[PDB]
């Protein structure tokens, strides 16, 4: 005889289970704009967050549900247990150590790592069926520490790779050509990072090849220096790090995007890191960007570009650089 | 012979004015959650973004940039001079000081009064005829002090008001009814603060009102206690500020609610804070929450709510302190 | 080798199983509606389409398949044969005899329920999980005898019924107003058809009750006259087959927005035909729309609305009407 | 005191300009399909609709408006007179005799012409500064003859042309490897009917030329028979009128497409039927489709596609037939 009981007959018993549902860990700036992509776009029925900060952790579910208002996303959950991450369709691995200086390069891998020894085993634990799709950096060689730690299959640990690096370079292609970024073909490939590599041949704007048609295009000896807009594309992040203190709006919708794919099982195609042992003379389980088809298996095709025997050697490279970073880490 | 010469055959050199164009004046934690909401929904053709941090200011501006590829808001821009802003239809001011942990909006209010003496006057020397949504606080006297400084009539200077609090109160309406803040109507009238007002007449769901099905609502007597549900909203400010420091998604999707109206004439009905002499009695010139028809034009109509002479009383104590502030105030 | 597999290295195979599937059933012009309107709002990732009528199944699966492009909705099918249908979480039943100019929906009955016979049991047997969105005319009585026939559980039964009803309720009350229909509240209850119910008590705007402000509303001596209001909803029908031949797009829109709500387990209230035996003196099967909570389980609860003596003996009189017709159907 | 005043307190009058208003003329099969996809995507504040049939114009208009309570388009109105069109941003006209089962487009003429003499003097009329998109056949032609009664100059005069048959392209393309219809390009150029071109070259998934991998593609030779996805996407029409007597789903769609381009002046690339006197050896002053920037101005660039000698012979020819028909237009 509550007032929710004068106004609400019931009829139904108990089968709840989000049928939709995402968690992204780790509620820095990278997870929260993932968050808010993914509430905006309708991806999930049931959104979880963890994070080992409590404080900050409940109070950013809190300023989202808020919110719930102008959202379709009926359910926000949080905490530092994973049991809210129960039956998640994907998990979106954000988490990672903050850097610093004073130390070199297998030490920042190696502290992540150790986060990644107790994150991982906890998500597949709660949802053993999901897709992982890794964000933290080093992204490369965090998407083959989690696919070694869980054991998964590998069409389903997706690492976020050189997905915005793409999506930074048909924004600047777009900007010298005066066309919107959707019109303007390029991808960037392999580690995702300094070593990345820009695929010249395969850059254009409705099918015509920009190399084709200005053979320079992409080599140190071009008037227009195309190659700037690569240079650019590694050098924008840095950059936005030094005007704001880390990057976030881009990665988010660029993850809100892949998460669409395979929310939806659309079968598109995105360049995303996943492990090439196999290919491109790569012989090392190692993780690259290639161009993958992303669905609801996760990577289940990828494809296979061309590339000049300079390319061969640039991912070559990066392969050998992981692995060997690889075979020092204690897992 | 230039590549884009050889790519592209220009028809028009020409270049039109901004037609859907809404500027963000602040790009701090309200301001970028209030920019992504509103590119996430399509509401403008040109973005523009300024603050007073210029590094800041490049880095949002760019990140926001780096990710245009997955939106369809084909120009963002800023600057710290205000022609960037230029013929925009809607200006909203997110900038100021904010609250520390305790500390009352109130208490903002000489610091914020200052830099509004900044900023309008170079926000209506670009846009003579856009519509004013101020959102930094204390929100009803800053949209009293945008009004008297720009000079603009009355229906084109809006507060965001008590837009949130309303969505708090129905995402908690809804929890406790276990339906969604969509079917669950109630407001939340006056100032955007401590003293707001829960109309307990018009909370209901499928037009059944919930006053009348349990009489004691709202009450001090009343069992369910749901007095606490305004007193929750009340306080949620300050439980999330003193959880993450701060709170923006949800004042983020709330102000891409209001722009909604705005830029597509919609003529919803929204809480926002607007001049309400000549209502309730009311005397002087106090801007506070009361549901405003909103659309192309601003404010073209307020909505008379029938309050009890408690609510009436409230609102017009409400009315009372706040014309003490901006009676006594600096300009 | 073949093109695709120089272009594309495979990882798994072809799975197959539809997470999120709707069908529609009949498509002639309402279903057609449905479809589009369904595939716009992206509630689908199969969408799957029967008819008798081979050619022009084929005919609309292929025109709807060459706009995938321009879709999220990856696999579009269709067959005479329900095994197309396999798997559906949704299907919406829209085959049948429409209103000839000036007919009676009631009318409709015997020959529709001479195809439910056939079309019930083979959507049950391909999709026993399925809710059942009845849409076909007499919609009450249709979501009655899918309910009877396909043993279901009455919450996975739902009849299109009065959400269409309200929303022309609120279209021109919204009209009368000056307000968007989103910001207008009043509920059509009953039959959707001549016997439909105006709840005259919770009309409403923000939260202000039209009749406490109007005591004449719905009267016969209302100068006003909204009684009027109604008897267009009840006309309206009516109006738009003389005109056009038969309406589609305001169904198409409502019921997605049915779908909506049940897709993303949205929990949202709509007025929809559901068995109301035990409320308002009703002893017998009788199904009519009462404002129900829609999610990923159906309709999980009603909302119970007080009425007038008045209005409660309007609907009773609806509810009469209906099981009059009822209890004499063989099936 | 009537309700309405008793309810709303006005602040002012006014009303008028239109901010985003598009019409459709026709309301038969296609535009409505065009006018539903246009609602759906929220392009406009305003939609006009105008035909010579009186009764299906009002029809459809109030089957449109009782949905408007899940639209985002608050006016909705119709009138055979034109100055129901006014200040509309952009026209698209879809009136006019369509194909019978095996006719071609091209037959459909010398009907088709006459009605745009009296047609597109009345949109201009009202609107001299609108875009003019053009859907009736055959649409190459009567964009020529739209842009020649109109005396608009070429960039606001535009053909909805091939979008649709390349979307056809892209749909066939993805259903043979596997990728969604987004991810595959590929384009038909020239005249949207028998004699389009699919330009084999710039064919690709993520940048790699599939003309590349497989050297007899398109050709008679290859074994995978390329050439019958381009017989498809000619006879695609054929089919469909066959197999429901007309089409309209994917043509809304596309034309909501470059609507959407248009009215959010993204400066993405479609190929849409514009004047190419001057390319590729034609000399006279035909329209059909080559890939084109769209904008908030209409077209405002053109790309140069690199088209094989064989292909540039087609496109040519494809403007002869034009030509010829055109040479003998009276108006
Ligand atoms: N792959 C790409 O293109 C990009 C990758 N990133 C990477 O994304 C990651 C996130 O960056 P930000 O959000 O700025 O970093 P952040 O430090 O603000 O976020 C990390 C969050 O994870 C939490 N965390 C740490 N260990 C955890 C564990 N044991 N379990 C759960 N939570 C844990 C931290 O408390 C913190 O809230 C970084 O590694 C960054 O390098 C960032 C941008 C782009
Ligand atoms: N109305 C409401 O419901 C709510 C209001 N707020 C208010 O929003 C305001 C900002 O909140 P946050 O963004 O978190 O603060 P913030 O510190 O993160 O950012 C404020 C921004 O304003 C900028 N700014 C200061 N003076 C300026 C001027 N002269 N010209 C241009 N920009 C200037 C600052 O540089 C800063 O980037 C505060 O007043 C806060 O109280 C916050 C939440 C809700
Ligand atoms: N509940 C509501 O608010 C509304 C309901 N309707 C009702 O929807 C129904 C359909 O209307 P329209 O689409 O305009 O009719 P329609 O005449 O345009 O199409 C009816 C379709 O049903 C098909 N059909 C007939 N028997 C079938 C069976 N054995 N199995 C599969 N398909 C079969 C026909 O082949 C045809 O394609 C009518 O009953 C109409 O009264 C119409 C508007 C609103
Ligand atoms: N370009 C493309 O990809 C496509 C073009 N079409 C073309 O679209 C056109 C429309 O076809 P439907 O919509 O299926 O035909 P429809 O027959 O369904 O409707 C044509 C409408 O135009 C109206 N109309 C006729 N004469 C008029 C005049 N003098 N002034 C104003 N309105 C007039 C009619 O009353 C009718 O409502 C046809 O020319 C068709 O070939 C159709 C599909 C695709």
């Amino acid at each position: 005889a509550t007032l929710k009981d004068q106004l609400i007959y019931n009829l139904l018993k108990e089968e709840q289970t989000p049928q939709n549902k995402i968690t992204v860990v780790g509620v820095g700036a990278v997870g929260m704009a993932c968050a808010i992509s993914i509430l905006m776009k309708d991806l999930a029925d049931e959104l979880a967050l963890v994070d080992v900060i409590e404080d900050k952790l409940k109070g950013e579910m809190m300023d989202l549900q808020h919110g719930s208002l102008f959202l379709r996303t009926p359910k926000i959950v949080s905490g530092k247990d994973y049991n809210v991450t129960a039956n998640s369709k994907l998990v979106i691995i954000t988490a990672g150590a903050r850097q610093q200086e004073g130390e070199s390069r297998l030490n920042l891998v190696q502290r992540n790592v150790n986060i990644f020894k107790f994150i991982i085993p906890n998500v597949v634990k709660y949802s053993p069926n999901c897709k992982l799709l890794i964000v933290s950096n080093p992204v490369d060689i965090l998407t083959y520490v989690a696919w070694k730690i869980s054991g998964f299959p590998k069409n389903r640990v997706i690492g976020s790779g050189c997905n915005l690096d793409s999506a930074r370079f048909r924004y600047l292609m777009g900007e010298r050509l005066g066309v919107h970024p959707l019109s303007c073909h390029g991808w960037v490939l392999g580690e995702h990072g300094d070593s990345s590599v820009p695929v010249w041949s395969g850059m254009n704007v409705a099918g015509v090849s920009l190399k084709t048609l200005h053979p320079d295009l992409g080599t140190d000896k071009d008037k227009e220096q195309w190659k700037e807009v690569h240079k650019q594309v590694v050098e924008s992040a840095y950059e936005v790090i030094k005007l704001k203190g880390y990057t976030s709006w881009a990665i988010g919708l660029s993850v809100a995007d892949l998460a669409e794919s395979i929310m939806k099982n659309l079968r598109r195609v995105h360049p995303v890191s996943t492990m090439i042992k196999g290919l491109y003379g790569i012989k090392d389980d190692v993780f690259l960007s290639v161009p993958c088809i992303l669905g609801q298996n996760g990577i289940s095709d990828l494809v296979k570009v061309t590339l000049t025997s300079e390319e061969e050697a640039r991912l070559k490279k990066s392969a050998d650089t992981l692995w060997g970073i690889q075979k020092e880490l204690q897992f």
